[PDB]
Parts: structure tokens; C-alpha cells; sequence
DNA sequence: CAAGCGCACCTAATTTCCTAAATTAGAA
DNA sequence: TTCTAATTTAG
RNA sequence: UUCGUCGGUUCAGCGACGAUAAGCCGAGAAGUGCCAAUAAAACUGUUAAGUGGUUUGGUAACGCUCGGUAAGGUAGCCAAAAGGCUGAAACUCCGUGCACAAAGACCGCACGGACGCUUCACAUGUGGAGUGUGAACGGAAAUUAGGUGCGCUUG
């Protein structure tokens, strides 16, 4: 429902960077003071204070802390200060049992404390020129008069890539702006705006035009890829190789000095057990992405990572579990699913695939999985020749 | 003029109690130790806040002799914690509280400034001990009995132990010589600890002793340089002899790569695993990685020991009395060393303390263009960076390994000032 | 794969520390 | 009555 | 000719052993989440209204909490019963003592020899020393910085 995205700050719109930085550092100092004093006031409120300290008219911890710290930290806006106090007292109340028991000393806050912003204090807008603008109301009433900074401090953010969709939804009206924060990173020496967007998620429904292509990789066991989304899932069969080495060496040892009958049962049972966990995971990734259909090669060894696995059992179990979950399964002929590119489509080292006609580079197993994920790949492969 | 070292001693069995009762005693005392540490830190932080408020209001700082009733926070913390921690012995509790209050006092400004958070102490805190509460006696039949004083008087009545809790420890190897020297009188025991090793489920007695190192006669005008080279892990060179000693890393990063690969592989298997790995908690879901808990660290600890002892022994063999090395602080030094993710700080610390034992002074110098300076001439030119592998001095026709030249330049006394005068 | 949030688990780098004198109390 | 472990705090 | 347990500590070998251990199971409710009821601090606005989301009890999916699970070898008799005697078993061999009846706890220690073996020395040998599989043996806590894994969200 509530998730956050980061937007780097380019420049203040109406103020030089020096005044903006001075204001931000002063407000960071006030925020850290508010957090520490609120933690100490919460300590006093709960009754943890020692005997000598005592040798309140409010209702909750937050009210008393906010009213006490309101005087000294007058530069911060009332809403931002209240959010900071709530953060402090909520961190104290969660760790309350540990502090009393003695499993934790005291909550502490760093020097580069992010500043807070309530929903009704951060406003974002676009421009005809395309420059994305955000408006922040940080200072209180006396602070604006003291610093001669009127209106709200307009800023310019970087809105590109996967962040443009979120911002477009925010400005369109679908998403809403929740409580946000200003974040400073010392290393990169840049500021950020943690705009938290509020939205109603939609329950995914299986669509037959969403495919989860599947291939047996040479580096991993199975690589799952989709063409509608760049999400990727892989089954790294490390335990399979560990068990293979264990069984081979045990058979070598027991050869020297009925005995191996137990080994034959253990190998067969482990394959069935492994084929159940793999099938459950494979289908459960089609459900999460809503892939209404699954495309997998139908089944020599072919130098797959599972050197001598029982592929037919895995395919049958995948088919059965997909039928249970309302997922159709297709069997695509794997002629050149690995050699063909996933973007250019030119059908021209082992681990990393290359597209000499386009320069695209990715994992070879992922490339083959994506090629399989393309609908009706058999026909376009035939026509490609 | 006195060093301090430690040695471990595995505890076999409780001499008079059973292993179950002894384990319960140890767990309860661990809980008391952790509680005391956290409470001492809490009281220190509260007193800091009260002092600041008092200075702001009344105009002057409050003297602890009036408000607290004790001179320092250690005394007040002992007077407070001892009621709820009546199972630890008085000396051990006082030592623990002093450790906590000394850690808070050392970094008080950083705590107020915000660079350092308030210290918090973990679950498996080692038990503390002092020299007055540890005594070791050896029987005629080759057994070492450690009479530990771990409990308080109220705890003695409740736990039904009317004397010092005694344990039997294995004292072999160099541990045998250390214990014999302690009993004879050469080594004086200091505050010690009890630690638990989860991998082997073994308790250890961590005796820390004080001793006078054997300081020989070594002139200060014989200097050995050390460079964490690009090809060889550590290259050693001298100015008076053309002697070169190398420590090429036959096995350095392979161990870390293997352990990290295995850990990542088994961690990613939590999504598709058996039915008994999910549904029982975080510790059980991450159970398979407990085999790789300390393989990377322990391998490097032994590897850094082997390198350091070899380095120190070479200094004695050539008769040196000074070891100059690099100042890697803030990663200002060369970013391309043969070791990739090694713990250079641990290697440097080991070299420092072993040299101090061997009566050798270690001096750190700031490196600037050290791999490019010509030892024979002194011309600071950057044109000899041939992959940081072969050094060819054009101005002198000198060809040699870059690591040897770097170590030789570090071996020149006051190399930092010489460089600063040469180019700045 | 990329970018955020939450949680915890691993490495390294850096620092401080590794009391003790005096008094009391219980057992011989 | 002597004495050796605990116990308390100064610095 | 893979992982792991024991053989004093770390790394490596060796001897025995165990492994589907990247496996199996149990209890419970501090958290994430789900179900139900209730709606505090604070802010803007006269007030009305809005933003904000607080407290309590349930269920039991969880990288939810607490946990349990395999791994070296060892000698019997006497008395009715307590106890007594003999002295087996782990990283070279022998002798003499001390200590050991079931062990999470015992398989060890000291002295004298042999046999290897690491240093040194004096003339391939000879003699001192350490040495018993090889190397090593200054750790603990905390903070800081980075990385990783899992879950969620967007592309
Ligand atoms: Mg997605
Ligand atoms: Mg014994
Ligand atoms: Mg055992
Ligand atoms: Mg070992
Ligand atoms: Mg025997
Ligand atoms: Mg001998
Ligand atoms: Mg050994
Ligand atoms: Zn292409
Ligand atoms: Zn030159």
C-alpha cells in the first residue's frame, strides 16, 4: 500500500545552494536534538529514571515530548517536528521491554538524520519544459521571517527511468503522496527526496498472454524468464551437485572392501524429492507473475547442468501442478533457443551470450529462457532459417 | 615496559558439580553480565543528560560527589546493578561495570556529536574475571585444576556451592609452557575471561598475563622495509644488503571465494527446500550456513600469523632494529595489491606486536609515489608504471621488480620527508 | 536485471582494555 | 584472635 | 579421491566414524501479515470539516520466538548388600612409577632409553639443544563502513 522511491535533488529553484545547505544542516541539527530529547523524555515518562533525578499534565508521551521540545526547536515546522517526535517515541515503545530487561542500552540517532515531511507539506508538479518540481514546507512561522525565505522552498528532482512511472501516477491523481523524507548521503555528497507513494494494489489475474518461458541451463538448473517483465528467476542446483559428489565418492569407497542397494534407493528418492520442490517453486513463480501459460522444451543429455536427471518426471510434475493452478503448458521444440538473440532476433563464451548483430549481452541461460518465452517461438525460428 | 598476551584453555569438566548445573550457572552469569553492561551504559547516558540539563539551568556542572553520592558513575552503577545482579561475584561485576562506564566515557563526545551510537551489548557476552579470583594448581598426576571464583555469597547458598568452583583444563602445547611460567612466577595473571565456542560447544578459560619481553641489542640504523606489493603479498628489502624475501600469496582469496559462493548458494536454496526448513524461525531457516561461520576469519587469522612471524624472524636474521611500513589509513595507499579483500590491518597489527616482543621498533610512513621513485637515483617519475610489475629507471638504466624497489624506498629512513622535499 | 523500504547476517577498519587499596565478614 | 575471600569505592 | 564429528586452540594431513544433514520434528505467541472492535497525540482550518492513524482481543502463513535431532575407542571378578581388586581404550616404539569400573566427565602425566626429524656447531661424520604429524599461537567488546540473503513495490 505504501512504498517509497528516491529522487536526487538537482538545485533549489529560487535560492542559491549555500543557503539551502545551511538551512538543511540547521534543520538536521534541530531534528537530531528533537529525537534525542524525545527519547530522554520517553525514558522519564515510563518511570525508568533513577531515584536521584526526582530528588505531568499531558496524556501520552508524544504530547509531552512535542510540547517540551517545541520551544527550542522552533525552526522546524510543527508537522515535521511532530513526525520526528512520533518516530522517537515509537522506537522507544517498541524496544521498551528490552530496555527494562537489560537487552539493549538506549536508542541512538546518527548525525545525518533525515528530515521529516507530512503529506500536506510536500507537493510535486511538472512544467511545460518538462522539469520536475517539488515544493517543501520545512520552516515554521518565525523561521521564515528570520531567514527572509518566503513561500515554500521549491526544488528540482531527477525523474527518469523506472521513477518516471511513479511520478506520473502521483501527478495524474492515481497515487497519493504520503509522509516523505529528505535524505543526505555523505559519500556521493547529494541529497534525495524519499517520496512515499500510497496506492491500492490490484490482485493479479492469470492472463493467457503472459508466459513464463523455461529452459534447462548449462550453468544453473532452470532459468525462468518473462518477456512482458524483466523479472528473472533461477534454480541454482548447488545441493544437486553436492549430493552427486557425495554419492559418487561413497560408491567409489564402498566398491573396495545389498551394500549399494541402499544407495540406489537413496538416489531415486532424492530425485523425486528434488523434483517436487523444483516443480512447486516453478509453478509458484508463474502464479506470482500471473503467467497463464508456460513454455518449456519437451524431452541425448545436451550438456545440461542436471547431467543425468530424470527430466520426464520433472516435466510431468510441472504439467500436473500447472493443471491444478489453471495454467496451460506448451512444449516448444528447442532447435536454437540458446543461439538466437532475444532482442535483435539474429540467429548467429558458453556462460555469457553475445549478439554480434546488436551487441546485447546477458547470461546465456537467461537469453535462452527469454527466447523460449516469446510466443510461438517455433514458427519464427523456422521462418528465421 | 610490559606487554600483555592471552591463551585459551579448554575446560573439560566441573570438578565437583555436574555439567548441567555448571551450564545453568554459566548461562545465568552470562545474562547477569549482559544486563550489567547494558544497565551501566544506560546509567552513564542518563547521567550525561542530567549533567547537561543541570549545567544549562543552574549555570554550573553538578559534582557527582553530591548528586549521585559516589565519585564516579562506576560506583553508582555498582550500587544500582548489584541488587538485580546478585549472582555475579563482586569483583567480576565491578570489572564489567567499569568496562561499560569506561567505554562510554572514552567516546562521550562522539556520542553527543552523533558519530557513534550508544554502545549496546550482545547476548553471548563473555564472563569477566580478575587476577584475585583465579588460581591454578597442578596435581601430582598431571592435572591442572583452575579454582574460579564466579559466584556471590547469596548465590553460593542458593546454588549449594560452599567453596570456589573448580574446573579441569587441558594444558598442552605452548599452553603448558605458559602455565608453568605463570606458576613459577615469571608471568603475572591479569583480568581474564570465560568464552564459549558455539561451533565446538566448548568453554575456554582466557587467561591474560603480563611479562617482560627479552630486549636484545639491535641498532636503530638497520632498517627493513615492507610493501604490500602488487604481485607478491609482502616484499621485504634492505638498504645495506641486497637480500630479498617474498611472501607470494599461494592461497589468499580462494578460501573467501569458496566460502562466499557456498554461503550464497545455500542461502538461495531456502526458497525451494524441504518442509522442515521453513516455519521454524530465522535461525532454523539459515541453519546450513552455520558451518561457514568462522572459516574465512580463522583462515586469515592463521595466515596473518604465519606471515607476521616470518617477517619478524627475517628482521632478526639480518640484524635489523627498525621495520618501516606503509600508512594505509583511509585507504590512501595503493589500491592495487595482490591481496584483494585481505585484512591488512590485522597483518600490520600482528607485525607491530611481534616486533615489539622481539625488541624491534615499527615506524609508519606516508607513501607517495613510492612504487615510482627510483631507489638508486631519487627521480620521482611516473613513467615506470609498467603494469606495476617491472620497474625500469630510464635516468639510470636500472631494471628490477617493482615490489623490491617499493620495499627499498620504504626502507630509506625519513622517506616521507625526502619525497616531500623532492617534489613539494 | 535496475532502484527504493523492512529485517538480519557477514567482512574489514579503528579504539580501548586487560584496577586496586581498604574494609568487612564468616570460618578456623 | 587470625586470617582469607568477598565487598565497596577512589582515582 | 564431497561435506561433517572426535583426536588441547586456528589452518593442513592422518586414523576411526556418520551423512538424502542444503534432511526431519515439537511447543508457543514478543513481531510482519490476515480477521474483528475501538479512534489518541499533532496540523490546517473560526466553529463545522478535513489530514493524520491510536488502543484491545483473535487466527497461526512467516528470514515469527524458543528449541530437539548422526557421527573415534574402552577390561571383568569377588560380597547377600556396601565396597574391594585388575588396569582397557586417541597422532612412533619400550621400561618404571603416579591416576583412573563407564564416562559430556576415562583413553593421561613425569622420568629414563631407542627410532626418526629441525636447528645450530667441530671436521661426508661427529656433538649439543629443542622435537614426537607440519606451520602457528594477543585476544575480548564496541562502534563505524561496505556487502550479502530474504520479503514487498515500481519498471
Ligand atoms: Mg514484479
Ligand atoms: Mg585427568
Ligand atoms: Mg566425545
Ligand atoms: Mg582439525
Ligand atoms: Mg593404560
Ligand atoms: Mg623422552
Ligand atoms: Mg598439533
Ligand atoms: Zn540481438
Ligand atoms: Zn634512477
Amino acid at each position: 500500500m505504501i512504498k517509497v522511491y528516491r529522487y536526487e535533488i538537482v538545485k533549489p529553484l529560487d535560492l542559491d545552494w549555500k543557503e539551502f545547505g545551511t538551512i538543511l544542516r540547521q534543520l538536521q541539527q534541530e531534528t537530531r536534538f528533537a529525537l534525542n530529547k524525545a527519547t530522554q523524555l520517553a525514558w522519564e515518562w515510563m518511570g525508568f529514571s533513577s531515584d536521584y533525578k526526582d530528588n505531568l499534565g499531558y496524556t501520552n508521551v508524544h504530547g509531552y515530548a512535542y510540547h517540551t521540545i517545541k520551544t527550542k526547536a522552533y525552526r522546524l515546522n510543527s508537522g515535521n517536528l511532530s513526525q520526528t517526535i512520533k518516530r522517537a517515541t515509537d522506537r522507544f515503545k517498541a524496544y521498551q521491554k528490552e530496555i527494562l530487561r537489560g537487552d539493549m542500552s538506549i536508542p541512538s540517532y546518527k548525525r545525518d538524520i533525515p528530515l521529516d515531511l507530512i503529506k500536506e507539506n510536500i507537493s510535486v508538479n511538472r512544467m511545460n519544459h518538462g522539469d520536475y518540481i517539488a515544493s517543501l514546507s520545512l520552516l515554521s512561522n518565525p523561521a521564515k521571517q528570520e531567514m527572509n525565505v518566503k513561500r515554500k522552498i521549491s526544488v528540482i528532482i531527477i525523474v527518469r527511468g523506472a521513477g518516471k512511472t511513479i511520478m506520473d501516477r502521483i501527478l495524474s491523481g492515481e497515487y497519493q503522496v504520503s509522509a516523505s523524507q529528505i535524505i543526505h548521503d555523505d559519500r556521493k555528497n547529494k541529497w534525495y527526496l524519499n517520496i512515499s507513494y500510497d496506492f491500492e494494489p490490484q490482485t493479479r489475474v492469470l492472463d493467457l498472454n503472459k508466459i513464463m518461458g523455461i529452459d534447462l541451463g548449462v550453468a544453473v538448473a532452470v532459468y525462468m524468464a518473462f518477456q512482458h517483465t524483466p523479472a528473472r528467476y533461477k534454480l541454482e542446483g548447488g545441493e544437486i551437485e553436492n549430493f552427486r559428489r557425495q554419492v559418487e565418492s561413497r560408491r567409489i569407497s564402498m566398491l573396495r572392501q545389498k551394500p549399494i542397494e541402499q544407495l540406489r534407493d537413496k538416489i531415486a528418492n532424492f530425485r523425486d524429492t528434488t523434483n517436487h520442490r523444483y516443480s512447486r517453486y516453478i509453478v509458484d513463480m508463474a502464479i506470482k507473475e500471473g503467467c497463464g501459460t508456460i513454455q518449456m522444451e519437451d524431452l541425448d543429455i545436451g550438456s545440461r547442468f542436471l547431467q543425468n536427471w530424470t527430466y520426464y518426471d520433472l516435466q510431468q510434475k510441472i504439467i500436473y501442478k500447472a493443471e491444478e493452478a489453471g495454467i496451460k503448458v506448451i512444449k516448444i521444440d528447442p532447435q536454437y533457443t540458446s543461439q538466437r538473440c532475444s532482442e535483435c532476433g539474429n540467429i548467429d563464451g558458453q556462460a555469457i551470450f553475445k549478439c554480434r548483430a546488436c551487441g546485447y549481452e546477458a547470461n546465456a541461460d537467461y537469453n535462452a529462457a527469454r527466447n523460449i518465452a516469446i510466443p510461438n517461438i517455433d514458427k519464427i525460428i523456422a521462418e528465421s532459417i
